């Protein structure tokens, strides 16, 4: 009986496993637009993803995660909030079972079909298990999906999805892009927070880009015609697997643009 987004297994039952799930800087949160502040002392977001080597695509059982070779400085994120170099790892999506909900961010109450996450890793904590550890230790990079116009430059990642349908399976994923994913302004929110799973470690600067990514309705189904489950085992299929909002507390959002 492990965790999941069921009915018995959900982010309501998370904090019995995982009492962090009610700490005081957890993830995510809504973005509330107008008590956002200004912060002019936040310097350029610097996303150098020229040399990414992306390596395989896995399905986890929670989502699936495309994985990046990160035993050198190939694709790192810098500037912004940050202090020093964080290294690509990962990036992953959470996604609904209809397009009016799907985000683990929302904006002024605003769900969005789905949300990415490129997960970076703090250089100064030598490896990734190392930084979870740390209130410092990851910064993920959250860009909200709306449905409309497809994304070119996911396709790849859709068209590979039929080869992962269940937990536990991966293929190889060379040379994709990660910047065919991004929007074209880097504005932003950012606040401290957690990882939005278990073991839900206080250890992310989170960086949410405010402008959204458009994806195809046919792009959005490839992703819900994923399973939760193993091969052989009954079919459940891989939607809603996003926490909601939780509370704010002690934290500012603070945002990079006026
Ligand atoms: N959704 S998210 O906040 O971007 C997120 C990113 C990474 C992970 N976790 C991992 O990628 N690996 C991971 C981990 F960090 C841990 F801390 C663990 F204990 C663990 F078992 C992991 F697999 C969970 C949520
Ligand atoms: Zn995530």
């Amino acid at each position: 009986h492990h965790w999941g987004y069921g009915k018995h297994n959900g982010p309501e039952h998370w904090h019995k496993d995982f009492p962090i799930a009610k700490g005081e800087r957890q993830s995510p949160v809504d973005i509330d637009t107008h008590t956002a502040k200004y912060d002019p002392s936040l310097k350029p977001l610097s996303v150098s993803y020229d040399q990414a080597t992306s390596l395989r695509i896995l399905n986890n059982g929670h989502a699936f995660n495309v994985e990046f070779d990160d035993s050198q400085d190939k694709a790192v994120l810098k500037g912004g909030p940050l202090d020093g170099t964080y290294r690509l790892i990962q990036f992953h999506f959470h996604w609904g079972s209809l397009d009016g909900q799907g985000s683990e961010h929302t904006v002024d109450k605003k769900k969005y079909a789905a949300e990415l996450h490129l997960v970076h890793w703090n250089t100064k904590y030598g490896d990734f298990g190392k930084a979870v550890q740390q209130p410092d230790g990851l910064a993920v990079l959250g860009i909200f999906l709306k449905v409309g116009s497809a994304k070119p430059g996911l396709q790849k990642v859709v068209d590979v999805l039929d080869s992962i349908k269940t937990k536990g399976k991966s293929a190889d994923f060379t040379n994709f892009d990660p910047r065919g994913l991004l929007p074209e302004s880097l504005d932003y929110w950012t606040y401290p927070g957690s990882l939005t799973t278990p073991p839900l470690l206080e250890c992310v600067t989170w960086i949410v880009l405010k402008e959204p990514i458009s994806v195809s309705s046919e792009q959005v189904l490839k992703f819900r015609k994923l399973n939760f489950n193993g091969e052989g085992e009954p079919e459940e299929l891989m939607v809603d697997n996003w926490r909601p909002a939780q509370p704010l507390k002690n934290r500012q959002i603070k945002a990079s643009f006026k």
